[PDB]
């Protein structure tokens, strides 16, 4: 039994809510809580830019640290950092930026990352400003994670999509 409370449930392991990741933190204070990140850590917009501004950018300063001593992410990789004061530890994941051109085919090997955690609370990968398909991103998550992964939608309208939607 944990705390996170108002989802719907997908499958065995994958629960899905229309939530602001960030508030959603604050309220959870999860384990782990993922970030969409990009290979520098460079946390200027969507849902990074927004968990970074929640940790008043501390968040950045470590990143920024982190990125000094060990270069960049793969696309398709990830770090575990602080959570600061949204979660014990974020999960920094590197989906597919299809803006950048970069391969959807990383989205699965991005989301793998998750099944190193048992509990986990995150966005969708590659959706938003990383410009992937939202529905086929679900897809990936679905059949990719087997740990417990509480997923937060913040656009009311792409939620219901990914509900009614969802096979
Ligand atoms: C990942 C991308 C697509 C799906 C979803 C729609 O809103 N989204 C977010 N969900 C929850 N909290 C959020 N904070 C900032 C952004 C955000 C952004
Ligand atoms: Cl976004």
């Amino acid at each position: 039994v944990n705390s996170f409370s108002g989802y719907l449930k997908l499958t065995d392991n994958v629960y899905i809510k229309n939530a602001d990741i960030v508030e959603e933190a604050k309220k959870v204070k999860p384990t782990v809580v993922v970030n969409a990140a990009n290979v520098y850590l460079k946390h200027g917009g969507g849902v990074a830019g927004a968990l970074n501004k929640a940790t008043n950018n501390a968040m950045q300063v470590e990143s920024d640290d982190y990125i000094a001593t060990n270069g960049p992410l793969k696309v398709g990789g990830s770090c575990v950092l602080s959570g600061h004061n949204l979660a014990k530890h974020c999960l920094h994941v590197v989906g597919p930026n299809v803006n950048k051109g970069e391969d959807i085919q990383l989205l699965k090997s991005a989301y793998e990352n998750f099944n190193q955690h048992e509990v986990l609370l995150a966005p969708l990968l590659s959706a938003g400003i990383f410009g992937a398909d939202p529905i086929h991103s679900l897809r990936v998550c679905v059949d990719t994670v087997r740990t417990n992964v509480y997923l937060a939608v913040f656009d009311k309208n792409l939620y219901d999509k990914l509900v009614s939607s969802f096979l």
